[PDB]
C-alpha cells in the first residue's frame, strides 16, 4: 500500500505555517497537481493566501477544502519531539498540523493522483479550495474566495472539508453540518458607592442575578435528528474596582450560543432581551454572529461517504453536527452538499499532536472512493 | 461667641496629614493642653503616631477619641480652593479634614479649655486618645493604644468619638454603635475548556448562579430597635481568560456583610456555606472579620448627649448605628459607654470637603455641655 500520502504529509508539516503564513505550502500543492491537469488561481487578500485549483470545466464539481495554517506550538521544549520536525513513533506521526489538517490535504492530493491515473477520462471536475487563515479571525480567507466564485457563478455540487472529524477510529464520524454562533457582550448598569450604604447604590451583580439564573437554566430547544439542543454558555464575567468596600457601578458579561436550526438568531436575541427586561435589568448589549448553522441532510454525499468508509475501514460512520465549526460555514453558500471528513481530532491544537500512521493511507483511499462514486 | 475653635481647626487643616503621617498635629495638641494640666504619653507603633493625653487620675474618666490623618485629596486643581489652605466661603469652611475630622478635635480641645477654666476643681478625668491612622488599615493605631490601656487597667467610663455623624443639621444624629464587618473571598472551581464542548467542562458561573441568587435574596435578620437588618453585598466578581470561546476554570467572588447583633459571625458563615453546599457548589472560601458589632444602649451617655444637643442646637438627636465604622470598635473594649458625635458627614472623603461655620462653635459648646453633665 502506498506511502506517498505519508511523505507528502511530512513535507507539509515540516513547514512552520503559523496563521496567516503559508510558507509556500500552497505553491507546493499547486506545482504538484499542475502535473495532472489542475489549473491554479491565486487569490490573495490582506496577509492571507488562498488558492483555487481545478481540473475539468463541467459538472459535477467535487471540491476538497482545507487550510495550510496551523495554530502556535507553545514552548517547544514541552514537546517530546520538535513540532515542525515530523517524527514516526509508537505507530503515530507527531507534529503540529499532523491532525489539523495537513495530513488530510496530503491524503486528498495523492487520492487525486491515483484517481486521475486510473480514470483519465472521468466526468465532472475536481477542485481544491485552500486557505492560509482558517485558525485565526478568517476575514480574508475562504469567505473571500467563495464570494469570488459565487460572483462568477462557479458553483460546487459536492464538497469535502478535510477537517479532523473522527472520535477514535478513522471513519467513525462524518460531519454533515455545524452549529451557528451568536455572542453577546452585556454591560449591566448599576451605581457605584460605598458598600455600607447599599440604599445609595445599585449593585449590578444583584440586579443581574435572577436573570443569570434564568439564562443558565433555560431550555432553548430540544435539538432534532441532526443537531443537539442549542447551548448557552458564559465565557467571562467581570465587575468591581478591586476594593472590597465598594459596590461596582457596572458588570460586564460575555456569553455565547452554539445554536441548531431549531432556533434562529433573531429568536435567541429576543428571548435574552425578554429575560433581562422581565427582571428589570438595566443594560447595554452588543451582539455579534460569526455564523449561521448549516446542514446537508442525508443524500447522495452522505451515502457515498458512508459507503466508502464501510469499504475501506469496515465500520459504520455516524453523521454529526457537534463541536466547533469550519470553513464549511462559508462554502455551503455555493456547495449543494458538503460534509467534513478527516482523522481523529483528539490532539488538535495541543502539544504532541499526532495521527495514527495506519489511518493515513486509509484516509486517502476513502477520499479516492468518494471521488470514484461521485465522478 | 468664641472663635478659638475655628482658628485651631484652621491650623490643623493646614497640615497635610495624609495617613499615616501626622505633621506634628499631635504635638500641637499636646503642647496646648499641657498648659491646663494634661499629661502626654506618646505611643508610636510602626509608621503610626498615637497620643494619650490625660488630666486627672480618678473616675469617672471621660475620653474624647479621634484621628489627625486625612484621606488623599485627589488632583488638586479639581478643588475650588486648595485642600490644605482652609478657606471661608458661603458660610462654610473648606478643606481636607474640615469634616473628617479636624474640626471635631479643635472643638473638643477648646471645650476642655473653657470647662477647666470654669470648673478647675471638677471631679473625674478627661482624656484624648488621638491616632494618625484611622483611615488606612489601622493596624498600629488606636487598637494598640487600647491594648496598652487595658493591660495596665486604665479603663474609661464615657467615650465620645468625634467622627462626623450629622445627616444635615448638627446634632440631628448621634451614633451609639456600629455594624460588624465580615468579608468573604470565594473561589468557585470549574474546569476550563472550549465553549463548544460544555459537556467536557464545568462552568463555574453556571454552578454558582443558583447560590448567588439565593445569597442576594436572603433575609439575614430583621434588625431591632438599634440596628437595621444585616446587609450582604457583592463587591467583586471575576472569571474568564478574556477569550469568548472558552469556559473558565474558576470564578472569584468577593462579598461583605455589615451585620447587626441579631446575627453572629459564626452563624453567617454557616449560612453561606449551607447555601453553597445545597446547590452542590465546589469552592474554596477565605473569611476575614475586621470587626464585631458594638452597641451602647440608652443610658446616661446617650441621655446626656441628647440633653446637650437640645440645649445648644434646639433639636432632638436620633440614635443610629448605620454607615461605616470608627475606632469605637476598638475603644468599646475598655469604655463602658461610647457614642460618636460630630458634624455633617455629607462631604467626607470628597473634593470641596467642608463644615458650616455656624456649626463649629455649636459643636464645641455641645462637647462642653457633655463634660459638665458627666463631671
Ligand atoms: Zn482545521
Ligand atoms: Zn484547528
Ligand atoms: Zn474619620
Ligand atoms: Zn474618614
Amino acid at each position: 500500500t502506498e506511502t506517498q500520502s505519508l511523505e507528502l504529509a511530512k513535507e507539509l508539516i515540516s513547514r512552520p505555517s503559523v496563521t496567516p503564513d503559508d510558507r509556500d505550502c500552497q505553491k507546493l500543492l499547486a506545482e504538484r497537481l499542475h502535473k495532472i491537469g489542475f489549473a491554479a488561481e491565486e487569490l490573495h487578500f490582506g496577509d492571507t493566501k488562498n488558492i483555487w485549483l481545478r481540473r475539468g470545466t463541467k459538472a459535477p464539481v467535487v471540491c476538497f477544502a482545507g487550510h495550510t495554517d496551523v495554530v502556535p506550538t507553545g514552548p517547544v521544549e514541552k514537546w517530546d519531539s520538535p513540532p515542525f520536525e515530523p517524527a514516526e513513533r509508537d505507530g503515530r506521526l507527531y507534529g503540529r498540523g499532523a491532525a489539523d489538517m495537513k495530513t488530510s490535504i496530503a491524503c486528498f492530493v495523492t487520492a487525486c493522483e491515483r484517481f486521475v491515473a486510473k480514470h483519465p477520462n472521468h466526468q465532472g471536475s475536481i477542485a481544491l479550495l485552500i486557505t492560509s487563515d482558517e485558525e485565526g479571525d478568517a476575514l480574508d480567507g475562504t469567505t473571500k474566495v467563495v464570494d469570488v466564485l459565487k460572483a462568477r457563478d462557479e458553483l460546487i455540487d459536492y464538497c469535502i472539508v478535510g477537517e479532523p472529524t473522527a472520535v477514535d477510529k478513522l471513519g467513525d464520524m462524518i460531519k454533515n453540518g455545524r452549529r451557528g454562533s451568536l455572542s453577546g457582550n452585556l454591560t449591566v448598569k448599576g451605581k457605584q458607592g460605598h458598600i455600607a450604604y447599599p440604599h445609595l447604590a445599585i449593585n449590578p451583580v444583584h440586579t443581574f442575578a435572577p436573570a443569570l439564573l434564568e439564562l443558565t437554566q433555560e431550555v432553548w430547544d430540544e435539538g432534532n435528528e441532526y443537531f443537539p439542543p442549542t447551548s448557552f454558555q458564559i465565557s467571562n464575567i467581570n465587575g468591581g474596582t478591586g476594593a472590597t468596600n465598594v459596590i461596582p457601578g457596572e458588570l460586564n458579561v460575555k456569553f455565547n450560543f452554539r445554536f441548531s436550526t431549531e432556533s434562529t438568531e433573531a429568536g435567541l436575541k429576543q428571548r435574552v432581551h425578554a429575560i433581562l427586561d422581565k427582571h428589570g435589568v438595566q443594560y447595554d448589549l452588543q451582539w455579534s454572529c460569526s455564523g449561521q448553522p448549516f446542514l446537508t441532510q442525508a443524500g447522495k454525499l452522505t451515502d457515498v461517504a458512508r459507503a466508502a468508509i464501510a469499504e475501506t475501514c469496515g465500520i459504520e460512520a455516524e453523521l454529526s453536527t457537534t463541536g466547533g465549526t469550519s470553513d464549511g460555514r462559508f462554502i455551503k453558500a455555493i456547495a449543494q452538499e458538503l460534509i467534513e471528513l478527516g482523522p481523529s481530532n483528539a490532539t488538535i491544537h495541543q502539544i504532541n499532536e499526532n495521527v495514527r500512521l495506519n489511518d493515513i493511507p486509509k484516509l486517502s483511499a476513502v477520499y479516492e472512493g468518494i471521488l470514484a462514486r461521485l465522478l
